[PDB]
């Protein structure tokens, strides 16, 4: 259980902006998600999750987390997260001298053994259309990472230095257990 804290996952930004209990939501993409799903996806910021027992087989992953449902990890109760918008708030990204950023994943329930896959929407992706697997390229992977003493995972990832547009970073954190729990988060970013 957890979420991408930096660059903040979509549902985490919605949550931390607040307003959804008293009709003061500040952002119009956050409002539209709320209109479709209510507060559930925001208060459940740490369980954007799907179980894939055959987790090493991407054909099995894509049968469970289906095109147009990646940001909700296939949960219809979180479907508002998947809506296309020009107004999703973006984290401005400047890569370090090695073309990296430190991704920070805040875990309420650390899980090991596990592994990580990082995907990036391609330059032809239209943010007004829900994300599909065909929109994504794998940019980096990680193995079993020990959680910090502050219950955050820190992972240096390499991103392309040729990008200057807005994109979705798609983080997959996969447990290596019988049930095959995995956590799927979309992070809206603006390369600058
Ligand atoms: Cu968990």
């Amino acid at each position: 259980h957890g979420w991408v804290e930096y660059p903040s996952a979509r549902q985490n930004t919605c949550y931390l902006d607040g307003g959804f209990w008293d009709n003061t939501i500040p952002n119009q993409a956050c409002q539209s998600a709320f209109d479709e799903s209510g507060a559930f996806p925001f208060v459940q910021r740490n369980e954007v999750a799907a179980n894939v027992p055959n987790y090493k087989d991407m054909a099995h992953v894509q049968a469970i987390v289906r095109d147009g449902n990646l940001c909700s990890a296939g949960d219809k109760a979180k479907s508002g997260l998947n809506m296309g918008s020009t107004h999703w708030q973006k984290t401005a990204i400047t890569l370090d001298e090695n073309n990296q950023l430190e991704l920070v994943f805040n875990a309420t329930a650390p899980h090991n053994p596990s592994y990580w896959q990082f995907y990036l929407s391609n330059v032809n992706y239209d943010p007004t259309v829900p994300l599909t697997w065909g929109d994504l390229d794998v940019v980096d992977t990680a193995g079993d990472i020990i959680v910090g003493d502050d219950k955050k995972y820190r992972i240096k990832i390499t991103l392309p230095a040729d990008r200057a547009d807005s994109a979705v970073l798609y983080t997959r954190w996969q447990r290596e257990d019988a049930a095959g729990e995995g956590f799927y988060n979309c992070s809206d970013i603006a390369f600058d």
